């Protein structure tokens, strides 16, 4: 009663070498040539035991934490939270503070968003596209775009004098380098000890300090943004959060989006500029030409499906994040067999969207295709540990992409889309790749 | 014939936290409580042979690479000289480049250096030690200087406007920003995703992006320093090397020498300037006062005999360079026992420089000493890898402290000269304990 393991060479090493190079590929090998899509691996000691079986997701999704814990496997992230913030807190408090991002981050607050993030936008767009024409790297280029957005949303004007958002965007590269992603089936690796970690927390404990100033003067000004609404927020216990957690939970925030959210609105354009994929790109028009120069909030929630369905084909065919996983606490029955505590049980977008009986033609971006297995998309994830970004992050995207292709039209310096770099954490089209010409529609 | 184990306390990680944390003192205690210079440890779970034993170096130094291999662990370097270039290349080409650095860095080319590099330190001094005395720290003092007066000897003019030592002591300082250390004996870890973190790219591209600009400017003006060499050095083949190995090479011949020539000027002061060490400080002072101001090639290379033995004695004592290591591609007879292929076959400087036979009171500084067993001393390595920089790095820093210690003393603010900081990947005296006061001579 235990699903079928796909054999090792190396032995200490285990599939690392080949999960490494191309996690699909030996992904998908190990479930044709194990004939399950419910499969264990190995990276280094580590049991890896993964679900492919879009029929099975509910199964790694729906049970509780006391079945499976998400935290021995993210506390790699703990370095850049700080200690007892996140996993690293006890699950009720770590429940706690994860809804009090959550409702900061409500469509409530949305309204004021929309414009907001337009103003940015045509702010970059014209201060950094200024000719007729141009060649610019469009993931770079995007990523600033996105980082802007999100403080202009998220931040106030008091904060972004004190905090401009290149330099928040430097201050967070550098606890991203405190990173090993290893660790997350390996953990003696957190052990290890690296230079990083000195920049990572010099960083970090300059943000609070940049925080606190900011709060004290509020105090005494005596701010409905995302920090203050942190503040005002109360525990169970009816404690209110410290300095330390309002950093952390600010960073997991500001961390989640950054890239993520980066990475997709490129390959959603990347997509959309392709000559092949013209006719989308035309019903994209149909659908935001006959819009306010200045778009509103109901005509990107409500009036805008198309866009949506390109940003989430995009985030079909290309899952920013492989994997989600967790710790096993107690056997689990998945599919006919049953998993033991002890493994690294692990669900993966990547291989879950490329699953021919649920997306035939899975490296074929058709936005107007659907899922053919009842949950087989899961790339905001699914369950009590399903996005809490995504509603924030889908709008951020689409008013980005109306923005750009009102006024601007894009050429691809490629026969291809760019193919996906799989050797960063959040996997994204090729940077190399994703040269691309503007032209001023005006 | 297998070199005996020491014991394993953790079976994860092995002795990585004792040899961290005080690698000489954990090595020496194996290798005494094993009764024998080459021993075994285990880092990760990966065996790691290390030969110390100062009659069995040659064993170690010359089998070729083609069996006692040096690329295996040094991936980590591979995004900073660049994609098949150096160890990313292959063997008899990687001899080729190497070969064409050193051709840049012999004592022939050396002849305009010293003025040059006097010029940069009677500079330096200017701009910070003013006052009739003052305060400093000597590594950041040394750092600057080191940096300073390589790009003065090595860049030519019209590179020096476009790439400034202060600029680029910057761009090197990402890309080693970008390394891991753990990486090393794991070297496995980079096939894994990582955080992205690449200002180093940046980096590399900047320089790399100026240095073509330069050539084109050059080949457009026709009508040499460093730079120059490497642009007329062909291979066995025909070719001339790429912008892209050019510049490897560039990054290569500054990255190696910036801490390791640098932590030599510096701890090799603080032993002359010890209250103590003043019979060797006034030897110097012998040597070095027949000397107009200024200093010439044959001052230095041919009239300064004292002055080097006291550089070699502090390399002796304390190398930048702990360890150096290879992977045993077949196995090798390494004196009474045989090491077998997948080791990381190591042979450490520091180990050997404290064998008491071969170097007696080994933590005394005496730079009138001599190996007591021939070729023992290995801080520029031995054999089919011999450090190509030392005459540079030599005559560098020689010319420093000739400079220096003329117009100047100096008293350090401890008892005794400062400890060694163990925690870098390039070993030093530790920051903070580096702190002196300096008086001008009249
Ligand atoms: C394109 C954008 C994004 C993608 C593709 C994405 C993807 C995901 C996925 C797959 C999960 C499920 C994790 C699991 O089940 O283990 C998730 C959860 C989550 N995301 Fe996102 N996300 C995005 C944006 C955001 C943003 C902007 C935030 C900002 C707060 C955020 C915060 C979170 C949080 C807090 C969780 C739940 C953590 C937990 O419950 O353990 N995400 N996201
Ligand atoms: C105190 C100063 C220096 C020390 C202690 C030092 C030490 C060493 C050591 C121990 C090796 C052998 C490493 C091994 O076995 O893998 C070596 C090799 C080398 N060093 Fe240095 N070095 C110094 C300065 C320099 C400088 C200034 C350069 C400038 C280009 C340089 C370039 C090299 C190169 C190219 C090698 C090639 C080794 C090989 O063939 O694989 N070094 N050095
Ligand atoms: O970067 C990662 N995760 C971070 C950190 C994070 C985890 N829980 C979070 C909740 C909120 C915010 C951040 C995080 C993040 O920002 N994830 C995120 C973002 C948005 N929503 C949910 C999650 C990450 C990327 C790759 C891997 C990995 C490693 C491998 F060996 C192989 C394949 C892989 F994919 C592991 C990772 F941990
Ligand atoms: O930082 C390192 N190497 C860099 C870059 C570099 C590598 N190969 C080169 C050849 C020529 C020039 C530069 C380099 C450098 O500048 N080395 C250098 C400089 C001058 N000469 C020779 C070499 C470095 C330092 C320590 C260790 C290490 C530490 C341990 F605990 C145990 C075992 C180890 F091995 C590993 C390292 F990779």
């Amino acid at each position: 009663k235990l699903p079928p393991v796909y054999p090792v060479t190396v032995p200490f090493l285990g599939h690392i070498v080949q999960f490494g190079k191309n996690p699909l590929e030996f992904m998908q090998r190990c479930k044709r040539d194990l004939k399950s899509g419910v499969f264990t691996i190995s990276i280094g000691g580590q049991r890896v035991t993964i679900v492919g079986d879009p029929h099975e997701h509910s199964r790694f999704f729906s049970p509780r934490n006391e079945i499976l814990s998400p935290r021995e496997v993210y506390t790699i992230m703990t370095p850049v939270f700080g200690e007892g913030v996140a996993y690293a807190a006890p699950y009720p408090r770590m429940r706690e503070q994860l809804n009090f991002l959550a409702e900061e981050l409500t469509i409530a607050k949305f309204q004021n968003f929309v414009p907001a993030i337009q103003h940015e936008v045509r702010k970059f767009m014209a201060e950094n596209w200024k000719e007729d024409e141009g060649v610019i790297n469009l993931l770079e280029d995007c990523g600033a775009m996105i980082i802007n957005t999100a403080c202009q949303c998220l931040f106030g004007e008091d904060l972004r004098k004190r905090l401009n958002a290149r330099h928040f965007a430097q201050l967070l590269s550098k606890m991203e380098s405190s990173l090993i992603p290893a660790a997350v089936f390996m953990p003696w690796l957190l052990r290890l000890p690296l230079p990083q970690s000195a920049r990572c927390r010099e960083a970090r404990a300059e943000l609070q300090k940049i925080l606190g100033e900011i709060i004290v003067a509020r105090e005494k000004e005596e701010t409905s943004d995302l920090l203050g609404g942190l503040l005002k927020a109360v525990y169970r216990d009816g404690t209110r959060m410290s300095l330390h957690e309002v950093c952390g939970m600010i960073v997991a925030a500001m961390f989640a989006g950054q890239h993520t959210s980066t990475i997709t609105t490129s390959w959603s354009m990347l997509h959309l500029m392709h000559p092949k994929n013209k006719k989308w790109l035309d019903k994209l028009h149909k659908e935001i030409d006959e819009f306010p120069a200045q778009l509103n909030y109901d005509n990107v929630m409500d009036e805008m499906p198309f866009a949506e369905r390109c940003v989430r084909e995009s985030i079909r065919r290309d899952p920013p994040l492989l994997m989600v996983m967790r710790m096993v606490k107690a056997e689990v029955k998945v599919g006919s067999y049953v998993v033991p505590k002890g493994d690294i049980i692990a669900c993966s977008p990547l291989l879950s969207h490329h699953d021919e009986e649920a997306f035939p033609n899975p490296r074929l971006w058709d936005p107007e295709r659907d899922e053919k297995v009842d949950g087989a998309f899961i790339g905001f994830g699914a369950g009590v540990h399903k996005c809490i970004g995504q509603k924030f992050a889908l709008l951020q995207v689409k008013t980005i992409l109306a923005t750009a292709f009102r006024e601007y039209d894009f050429q691809l310096l490629r026969d291809e889309v760019p193919d996906p770099d799989y050797h960063t954490m959040v996997v994204g089209p090729t940077l190399n790749q994703c040269l691309v010409k503007y032209t001023r529609k005006k």
